[PDB]
């Protein structure tokens, strides 16, 4: 993924 969201693009708080 691109933006962060529930650990989408990689890892999003």
């Amino acid at each position: 993924s691109a933006f962060w969201q529930w650990f989408s693009k990689f890892l999003g708080r």
